[PDB]
């Protein structure tokens, strides 16, 4: 009854991760993937595996987690929802200056418990309308078990840097002095620095960092902030960070050759797809097993808006994500030539 | 020194059209096309053919036309520039409630002459100062008299509501509709669309068919087609996103399916329609060619914009024959065409 992430069988769990696949076409009558299939990971199952559920079913870690919050809240249960693209039932108009951060912070004062769900779905989530979010993209999800003090400290950072667009909150009787309450009130883009990083732990003791940029930041979020904060290089060499132009097949006909693919087949999830059909808001380091899941994608071109990423160390998840790389060269080209075309997208 | 479109040899011409190719690559070290190559058409040459020039050269119809305006203007020469994405030297934030329209109206009051250049480049043009080469684009440039340019300006003030920047009035009287286009656009438009008939100085009839920000229907099938009393040729248009499709190696990939192919016009390139601004269309009969501000996507913002429509059997046939359909692996031409039509769904 304390607020907690829920796993695939509705059991309380300290942390979970999911990678949802995009909608993928088999033929005119059927999809290979609807876009709600996913792989699931937590440290109890100990492996990244294909889920038997669809994410929009009323089953699986996402539903069980959010239903445990919204379904029958206590007198001191509350929540903060935010999204730069709010769902249709939101209680405010859009503010285009706020951060491109999306998520849910839920809490219960009496039990001193909280959770944080990070996702990248536009128009999600709603506390009373099961909205149908888009199936078209690969996406990642991270859900963490928190104590109330950690949720408050996180909300204080977000009020300063990420500056999320908060909608339909429930305060559960919070003191107006609480940073959780302050996050529901108007924000001031005032901080003099351009970034911030904080250390936290889950209730289970798993260390993580929240690494944020604000509207002043104009450099490379990944190589100039995240990497240096982790004291490790981001593994970027096969990232798509811009557009590859159409590539010649033959006789002057140029086609999309994606070159870089994300491949989950080693995890029992029988799908591989272009990185351009992926939100690509995760990254790993080349050493020390850091996994980052967050608000900011891999494109060199970015807006001057707040946002951040969660970083934590996980050898098992790091290995699984490392092994999702798939490089397919265009016709007549080598692997080295394909890698050079990918790296060219890193040029501004 | 009367204002006029200039052709590929820097001679005055009543009308010209250009189709610029996107940047196209062979590998990381070589490109098949820089994205400044183009085919050119006017009624004097009477053929749609690849230009010897690049559009960023200090020659060719685009350079010669704009240089005849910006290069050494007389005291009565002026211009209205507009773009929903203003260039950097405007030093102003964009107003997203104004129209998609991009272009240049230039004029000289002493000679009662004007020209209209329609283009689709963001952040362009600037009277003193590199536009993206990444997309296929169309251009149209028309010779107008000052009265016609003012009638067009009056329509724009109501419907397209273009975002004007760095104007030069050339001493325009403030009661001119051209001058009003440089002032804040506050007039309320009646209805959600408008269509007007015009002619070039050379007598070529054209229509300007415009929607305003209250329009929420299909610009092409519900406004343009009915205005022209013809059907738009849309059956192979990409009007939405096609998901990745399964290949035999077990991986899902981008298959473009619909390509734009200029090889029969001497330009040895074909490319995905998704790498094309696709702001042109033709009808199935009566030889209508439309070049404008509005692309083919079903999803549209509620903002102003329009298209220029005129009849030209020669350009119509050239554009019609640029279709190229390539099915995904294992699929037939019929299945490919059904996948394209699927992008037309609401």
């Amino acid at each position: 009854m304390a607020i907690s992430p829920r796993d695939e069988q509705n059991r309380s769990v300290d942390l979970w991760f999911a990678y949802k696949v995009p909608k993928l076409t088999k033929d005119a009558d059927s999809d290979s993937a609807s876009g709600y299939e996913y792989v699931y990971y937590d440290r109890q199952v100990g492996a990244v595996q294909k889920s038997p559920n669809l994410m929009n079913d009323p089953k699986g870690a996402l539903f069980y987690t959010l239903d445990s919050v919204f379904g029958d809240p206590g007198d001191t249960t509350g929540w903060i929802l935010y999204n730069d693209e709010m769902p249709a039932d939101a209680n405010r108009s859009n503010n285009a200056t706020l951060g491109h951060t999306k998520g849910v912070i839920a809490f219960d004062i009496a039990s001193s418990s909280a959770l944080w769900l990070l996702h990248s779905w536009p128009k999600y989530a709603s506390p009373s309308v099961p909205g149908v979010p888009t199936p078209l993209y690969g996406q990642t999800f991270l859900c963490l078990s928190l104590d109330l003090a950690t949720a408050g400290k996180l909300a204080a950072q977000m009020a300063l840097h990420q500056q999320p667009q908060v909608y339909l909150p429930r305060t559960g009787g919070l003191d107006h002095t609480s940073p959780l309450y302050a996050l529901t009130q108007p924000l001031n883009a005032s901080a003099p620095g351009d970034s911030d990083s904080l250390d936290f732990k889950t209730r289970g003791g798993v260390p993580f960092k929240v690494i944020a940029k604000n509207r002043k930041w104009g450099k490379d979020f990944w190589n100039d902030l995240v990497g240096p904060t982790l004291k490790a290089d981001m593994y970027v060499e096969t990232w798509i960070r811009g557009k590859i132009p159409p590539v010649l097949d033959s006789d002057g006909v140029h086609k999309t050759y994606d070159i870089k693919f994300i491949d989950l087949r080693k995890l029992g999830a029988p799908w591989a797809w272009p990185e351009t059909q992926d939100h690509a808001k995760w990254g790993i380091t080349t050493t020390d097993n850091w996994v980052c899941v967050g608000d900011i994608n891999r494109m060199v071109t970015q807006e001057k808006r707040g946002g951040g990423t969660i970083a934590f160390q996980d050898p098992k998840l790091w290995k699984a994500l490392c092994e999702t790389d798939l490089i397919i060269p265009p016709p007549g080209k080598t692997d080295a030539q394909a890698r050079a075309m990918i790296r060219k997208t890193h040029e501004p």
